[PDB]
DNA sequence: TACAGATCGATTATGCCCCAATAACCACACTCAACCCATGATGTTTTTTATAATGGGAGCTGTCACGGATGCA
């Protein structure tokens, strides 16, 4: 039943209206239903699947990371994600020319 | 009145980008020897002594008894 209840459509509002009314957004309620509309229109009827484990997350946490690394923080950096240095490496030399493009196009 | 189908809607398959680790391969470094060259303290060797000095035995060894040469007289 649940694979065919309509229960997630007011889930979604919820979800989307604490975020706004973290953003202090105006109308976060009457904003987020409208969103679910949207949601159900376009997601109606389609097998789609999204991304699970934090990915965009990750991408984020990724990010802010870069903008820690000052090229001798390693190992700080190190305890304070709990990533190892490993991947962190291809991480940062990914995000040096990530934001190698953002500073220079 | 009895018997059929028909679409919404769910588990199953198959493949791959990422990716969170996997391992080799290359880069730069401090600490600890190793040997040498002094300074000097310790070691080793050589030289000289001007009253006069002028022959030991150093402890013997304490004792058997055959044979075969052996060098003489």
């Amino acid at each position: 039943l649940e694979s065919r209840w309509p229960r997630s459509v007011v889930d979604l509002i919820d979800v989307l209206e604490n975020e706004l009314k973290r953003q202090n957004v105006s109308n976060p309620r009457e904003l987020a239903r409208k969103q679910a509309v949207a949601l159900s229109c376009f997601l109606g009827g389609r097998q789609f699947y999204i991304p699970c484990g934090d990915t965009i997350l990750t991408a984020l946490r990724d990010d802010l990371l870069y903008c820690q690394f000052n090229g001798r923080n390693m190992e700080e950096l190190r305890r304070q994600y709990r990533l190892s240095q490993p991947q962190i490496y291809q991480i940062i030399a990914r995000q040096r020319k990530l934001h190698t493009r953002r500073h220079q196009p």
